[PDB]
């Protein structure tokens, strides 16, 4: 999500 907001990492990848």
């Amino acid at each position: 999500a907001r990492a990848x």
